[PDB]
């Protein structure tokens, strides 16, 4: 499954772009995951953050969570409170799998977009990868 060259494999969490929407926070799943069928090649399935909805979105629209500072939109986090609720979810897994510890959304998710926004540091993008 998604051995098409294009990347964005299995557990990677991702940015996704639907027409009529925000890039929205998300993770690559299997399509046996979702009850439907395989995708297209240059498409995979995503697992929206938020809501749990799963989407067929073409590798163009999708951008890996570590493109953080171009697809976080301010004006969507401060209207949308399923917004922030994939923020939070998406930088929970991501700080797991990196091993950055923290210290009722928006007080936690701030120190955590500051990590995001500071380039995920100490441990970089690469901690973001799956374990």
């Amino acid at each position: 499954e998604y051995e098409d060259g294009r990347g964005f494999g299995i557990g990677e969490l991702v940015w996704g772009k639907l027409r009529g929407f925000s890039w929205w926070p998300g993770r690559i799943v299997s399509w046996w995951m979702t009850g439907r069928s395989r995708a297209a090649e240059g498409t995979r399935w995503v697992m929206w953050f938020g809501d749990g909805k799963f989407s067929v979105v073409c590798v163009e629209k999708l951008m890996p969570l570590s493109s953080f500072c171009s697809a976080f939109h301010q004006a969507t986090y401060n209207k949308q409170p399923m917004y922030r609720k994939a923020i939070y979810e998406v930088l929970q897994v991501a700080s797991s799998r990196a091993g950055k510890l923290f210290p009722a959304v928006e007080v936690q998710n701030k120190p955590m977009i500051e990590w995001a926004l500071g380039g995920f540091q100490p441990s970089g993008p690469k901690g973001l990868e799956p374990p």
